[PDB]
């Protein structure tokens, strides 16, 4: 399913996330997939 | 400067966040700071 869950972050890394969301027209949620997904392809399979 | 966030993610996007977390030693907030960092930095 969908998960839920609750994370921290520091003032400038939350401020960056949101300008990059809204740069891409994601949300947030989107965004740290694609993150994500972008930093496990760049190191590993 | 510490802020709390809800985010969803699918069961698959989770799974691959937690197991790079393990790997690395870190939190799930702190692994995705991590890609946050390195997807900022790829332009
Ligand atoms: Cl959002
Ligand atoms: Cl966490």
């Amino acid at each position: 399913m969908k998960k839920r869950l609750t994370i921290t972050l520091s003032e400038s890394v939350l401020e960056n996330l949101e300008k990059m969301a809204r740069e891409m027209g994601l949300s947030k949620s989107a965004m740290i997939s694609v993150a994500l997904e972008n930093y496990k392809k760049g190191q590993e399979r």
